[PDB]
């Protein structure tokens, strides 16, 4: 376990670009990390965005978030993929939240950003 609740990370999931996240406890499993069905470690993350979403992400697809300018370094891990405008606008919102979160303590971030989960009736 390298990440704890409230840690800021970048996550690379499916078709999406590296995305700013906050590690959090899964509302059902009450853990922020687990070993998956293939025996690999995963972390539970909240994606910063105007659209709250969460996911379990494989540890190899998670990186410590040091700042928005680290994005170029992640791509370096000349040819470049373009990015759709709608997705870029959502990513810019997520980054603005991540940058604000970076200036907070882990306790302040947990209070400010942890999602509220409502059971579907
Ligand atoms: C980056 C990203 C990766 C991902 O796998 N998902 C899924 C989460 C679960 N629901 C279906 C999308 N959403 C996002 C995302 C994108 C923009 N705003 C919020 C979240």
């Amino acid at each position: 376990v390298k990440f704890q609740v409230g840690d800021l990370v970048w996550s690379k999931v499916g078709t999406y670009p590296w995305w700013p996240c906050m590690v959090s406890s899964d509302p059902q499993l009450e853990v922020h990390t687990k070993i998956n069905t293939r025996g690999a470690r995963e972390y539970h993350v909240q994606f910063f965005s105007n659209q709250p979403e969460r996911a379990w992400v494989h540890e190899k697809r998670v990186r410590e978030y040091k700042g928005h300018k680290q994005y170029e370094e992640l791509l370096a891990e000349k040819i470049r993929k373009p990015r759709p405008q709608r997705e870029r606008a959502q990513w810019d919102i997520g980054i603005a939240h991540a940058e604000k979160a970076l200036k907070m303590t882990r306790e302040e971030r947990i209070e400010q950003y942890t999602f509220i989960y409502i059971d579907k009736q």
